[PDB]
């Protein structure tokens, strides 16, 4: 937070919501422009190439207000004391759930023991809902997925869902917003799969600021974002994103617990 031409000037950053920084900034700059306008501030906006990159940018002091992912926030909080102000709503909900999905014909009476030795497909390690959360779940009950299952990492959620539906793999990670989107789009037949495990609620994101960011501004940013009507918030953001709720660190407990058990919060 600095002064330029006699005015507050803010550095904003948006996670990679869309396949390119250009497309992300096109669709999400409006909520940031709105925020800066409501403060009478000028601004800069960047969109790093990865969810990890925006966490690093915030940690390394390059960002006044960041749209971080939940794990990016928790890590940045641990490393630099980054504070969360709010969480974005998608179709009115500020949270999602990580899933493990299975072929509909899998005989699973006891989870996960009945699935021992089956194929499991998790995502690339940088994906919170596809890897961090389910891997932390297995570790939390004494399971090493690489030894317990016929295990693969690196699949996309679309690969997992299509391969499950076609009977080629057994279990795969997904997240509920994504699975629903694929059903709505007619891209998968949900009768051929079932949810065998769901996480607790995970916050969609974290609107974040540095440690010791001016308390007056924190409050004002929170008020400006949480005051938005569904229609006004949606007019300023990509499809589905339609409000903000006030947030606090404890909302991220499931995320923090997962990073904790995988040794990702050790100094």
């Amino acid at each position: 937070a600095e002064v330029v031409n006699g005015k507050l000037h803010l550095r904003f950053a948006i996670a990679p919501m869309r396949p390119t920084p250009s497309q992300t900034i096109k669709e999400f700059e409006p909520i940031f422009k709105y925020l800066a306008d409501q403060l009478g501030a000028t601004y800069e906006i960047v969109s790093p190439e990865s969810w990890a990159a925006i966490s690093v940018a915030m940690t390394n002091g390059h960002v006044d207000v960041g749209w971080l992912g939940p794990w990016g926030y928790v890590l940045s909080n641990k490393k630099a004391g980054t504070e969360v102000l709010a969480t974005v709503k998608y179709r009115g909900e500020p949270f999602y759930k990580a899933l493990i999905v299975g072929r509909a014909d899998l005989p699973i009476k006891k989870w996960p023991e009945d699935a021992k030795g089956l194929k499991l497909s998790l995502s690339d390690q940088g994906n919170t809902s596809g890897w961090l959360i389910p891997m932390a779940y297995f570790k939390s009950i004494g399971i090493d997925p690489a030894s317990y299952f016929e295990y693969r990492e690196g699949a996309t959620f679309g690969q997992n869902e299509s391969q499950i539906q076609h009977g080629l793999i057994d279990l795969g990670s997904d997240m509920d917003r994504g699975r629903n989107g694929m059903i709505e789009a007619g891209q998968i037949d949900p009768s051929k799969s079932k949810i065998v495990w769901e996480s607790s609620k995970l916050p969609n994101n974290a609107i974040s600021v540095p440690k010791d960011f001016d308390p007056a501004l924190k409050a004002r940013i929170t008020e400006i974002l949480t005051s938005l009507s569904e229609e006004k918030a949606q007019s300023l953001m990509g499809s589905g994103y339609n409000g903000f709720v006030k947030a606090k660190h404890s909302d991220y407990k499931v995320i923090e617990d997962a990073g904790r058990i995988l040794g990702k919060l050790l100094e």
